[PDB]
């Protein structure tokens, strides 16, 4: 009976012993092996994860998925998914093997969840009843800076908008690669052409929003460095920005981990992209020497609504208990307020999960409607290839990496920072490069 390594993104639950305890209760008898999990935490999980692929573990929450797959550092699991892990692989969309295979050969197992969703502002509730501020007109980040003048005039003490240093401003474009290059696709533009996200007069304009918004006060003066969490829970941010899908039921999972009423504005389009199905993938690790148990392991995430719901509601009795009359509904309870669960979106099948009490009938029924019509991107599918310019793409990460963070962050003046990146990244040759073979190879990608 093996003991398989696991590591995981984000901050660890107080009951994770317990947590794990029943857990391995139900793995053990089907899988005769023994889960153990170690949390990396937030703000370099991409650095402390780099230290392990680099210098061995089984199972790894995936960072930078698509480049440290065409390097050989993810184990093959084509094979795997026709055996140990033959039942999750049946209840996959179509659109996972689309964005998690890189040379006809898959190396994650994408969480079923939000493979469409989109970027909105997430409001304090119990903040927006109390001063009454209307929010009906916030459609962008220019038409939310009257909200925000008016939290910061009634309520001094809260931030208004909760930010950190990996903000970007959330558009309607489509990453090919990033990390961490500035090129996008428009999918308001030309959805042919490839462009730089800092040439866009619409990003552009974000930037200089948001600069208000740093002179303002609206934004954390130390934003370029801060990369503090601010719990739902807690009422010392009026809005934050969230990526929201069928699989939350509007504000319904968000209102229930604050324990009060979200709202919640769409800011980007609903879509399936890249993005957005390898949001959240399980890797199993290239030295890994329980590789046919590991999957069965992933399998058992995906398919077995106690094991899942032990780790994502927490405890039963104590974080939640089942509604006798409706099946497949519960209600939180006290117990699930605070770090006595983990999150759905990266633990396994959001289906298999149980539904709270506050999800509407309504809201079960956008949660058909938004997965039925969700539209896809084109460039969905599109795995760039990276062999002939693996190292003119550092050389941009590099300028990019000197500059970007005091400026998507708003630090900076754009109308003085984004011509000093532009003149860097030109001067370079690395730059239309890049930018020509990207376009190249998409090209070919619209061409059949
Ligand atoms: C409230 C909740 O559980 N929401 C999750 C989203 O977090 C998740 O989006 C991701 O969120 C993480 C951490 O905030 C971030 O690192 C990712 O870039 C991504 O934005 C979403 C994914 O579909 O699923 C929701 O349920
Ligand atoms: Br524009």
């Amino acid at each position: 009976k093996p003991v398989i390594k696991m590591y995981q993104i984000g901050d660890k639950p107080d009951n994770l012993d317990e947590l794990l305890a029943n857990a391995n209760k139900i793995i053990e008898e089907k899988v005769g092996a023994k889960l153990d999990i170690q949390y990396l935490g937030w703000g370099d999980y991409g650095k402390k994860m780099s230290v392990i692929t680099s210098s061995n573990y089984d199972i790894a929450f995936a960072d930078n998925y698509i480049v440290n797959a065409q390097k050989g550092a993810y184990a093959d699991l084509t094979e795997l998914y026709k055996k140990e892990g033959k039942d999750l692989y049946k209840a996959l969309d179509p659109a996972y093997i689309k964005g998690n295979t890189v040379n006809g050969k898959i190396y994650a197992v994408p969480v079923a969840a939000n493979v469409a969703s989109s970027q909105n502002f997430a409001f304090n509730g119990t903040l927006l009843a109390k001063y009454g501020i209307d929010i009906s007109g916030v459609t962008s980040y220019e038409t939310l800076e009257p909200v925000l003048k008016q939290i910061k005039e009634k309520a001094p003490d809260v931030v208004p908008f909760a930010i950190g240093k990996v903000f970007i401003p959330s558009d309607n474009f489509d990453y090919p690669v990033a990390n961490g290059l500035p090129f996008v696709i428009d999918l308001e533009g030309d959805t042919t052409k490839v462009v730089n996200r800092y040439e866009v007069p619409r990003f552009k304009e974000h930037l200089k929003t948001l600069h208000k918004f740093y002179e303002a006060g609206y934004i954390p003066k130390d934003v370029a460095t801060s990369d503090t969490s601010f719990d739902l829970q807690q009422d010392t941010w009026f809005v934050r920005e969230e990526t929201v899908g069928p699989a939350d039921y509007g504000n319904s999972l968000l209102s229930r981990v604050a324990n009060k009423d979200i709202q919640i504005k769409p800011i980007t389009n609903f879509i399936k992209k890249n993005q957005t199905t390898q949001v959240a993938n399980f890797v199993i690790s290239n030295n890994s020497k329980n590789k046919e148990k590991s999957m069965e392991i992933l399998n058992l995430l995906n398919t077995n609504p106690e094991l899942l719901n032990g780790l994502v509601y927490g405890p039963e009795g104590k974080n939640w208990e089942k509604i006798e009359g409706k099946e497949n509904r519960v209600r939180v309870l006290d117990g699930y307020k605070g770090n006595t669960h983990m999150g759905g979106w990266n633990t396994g099948n959001n289906w298999i999960l149980y539904i709270n009490e506050n999800v509407t009938d309504q809201q079960i029924e956008n949660s058909k409607k938004e997965l039925a019509e969700a539209k896809e991107s084109p460039a969905l599918g599109f795995i760039f290839n990276t062999d002939n310019v693996k190292s003119e793409i550092s050389a941009i990460a590099n300028t990019m990496q000197q500059f970007d963070t005091a400026i998507n962050t708003g630090t900076v003046d754009p109308d003085k920072a984004i011509p000093e990146l532009m003149e860097k990244l030109k001067s370079e040759g690395a730059y239309e490069k890049v930018l020509n073979e990207m376009q190249k190879q998409y090209d070919e990608f619209l061409k059949n």
